[PDB]
């Protein structure tokens, strides 16, 4: 599912993101858009052969299992493919432990590159929350 940008603030904002570890809802709005363009079926390759998946683009090397990266972890206990889901659940439960994990928001590269910093609550004006 391509998400709208109200639309996927909204879902995220059921889900308990809002203000999760202080960061407003703007920040993973913002992550989201520059990780996946809202888009929950994204997956890219990375050079070490790890892959990531879905709207918030979550690594293989640490957080799911998708069978083909050797070496790798499972820290949230799922199988990557449930992080390509319409429903957003899976990605935002393993978000939350990965964004607790000691480096914020950094953990996400587009986030430090392209959000930090910037009026990020612009990605949350004009919706109906
Ligand atoms: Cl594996
Ligand atoms: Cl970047
Ligand atoms: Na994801
Ligand atoms: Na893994």
């Amino acid at each position: 599912k391509v998400f709208g940008r109200c639309e996927l603030a909204a879902a995220m904002k059921r889900h308990g993101l809002d203000n999760y570890r202080g960061y407003s809802l703007g920040n993973w709005v913002c992550a989201a858009k520059f990780e996946s363009n809202f888009n929950t079926q994204a997956t890219n390759r990375n050079t070490d052969g790890s892959t990531d998946y879905g709207i918030l683009q979550i690594n293989s090397r640490w957080w799911c299992n998708d069978g083909r990266t050797p070496g790798s972890r499972n820290l949230c206990n799922i199988p990557c493919s449930a992080l390509l889901s319409s429903d957003i659940t899976a990605s935002v439960n393993c978000a939350k432990k990965i964004v607790s994990d000691g480096n914020g928001m950094n953990a996400w590269v587009a986030w430090r590159n392209r959000c930090k910093g910037t009026d990020v609550q612009a990605w949350i004006r004009g919706c109906r929350l």
